[PDB]
DNA sequence: CGTACGTGCGTTTAAGCGGTGCTAGAGCTGTCTACGACCAATTGAGCGGCCTCGGCACCGGGATTGTGAAAAAAAAAAGCTGCA
């Protein structure tokens, strides 16, 4: 299996579509081939919570933890 | 009282001196990654409390033995001796 930053590209990349992209369009597209353990979606918005405060992505619109994200940080 | 160990002497030996040459290896740098801290999540091994019952303390008594101490027997010591 490849890591939890290599999954959440993959499902983004890939279609393009459903609310920008969100939590659960990207949960059933990741489950199909890296394999399902439990730690999943522990691991997969926690991959989340420091992508998003990093600049690797960045979200449309939300309100604390639940909104939309993209690929191509703001103005860049 | 006997001699082992200090003292002082001459003979012998090699430590110490410094110098020189040759280099193992101490020690430093740069490159990459396996590995350990450090998250959040799952969970069962070990914690505190509490209950039972057999190990062990305790007694006791009476037999045994190990451990002396006294008194009694042997040997040795000291004083006499007399003798070839
Ligand atoms: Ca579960
Ligand atoms: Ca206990
Ligand atoms: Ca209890
Ligand atoms: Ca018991
Ligand atoms: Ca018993
Ligand atoms: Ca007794």
């Amino acid at each position: 299996h490849p890591k939890y930053s290599d999954m959440i590209v993959a499902a983004i990349q890939a279609e393009k579509n459903r609310a920008g992209s969100s939590r659960q369009s990207i949960q059933k597209y990741i489950k199909s081939h890296y394999k399902v353990g439990e730690n999943a979606d522990s691991q997969i918005k926690l991959s989340i919570k420091r992508l998003v405060t990093t600049g690797v992505l960045k979200q449309t619109k939300g309100v604390g933890a639940s909104g939309s994200f993209r690929l191509a940080k703001s103005d860049e």
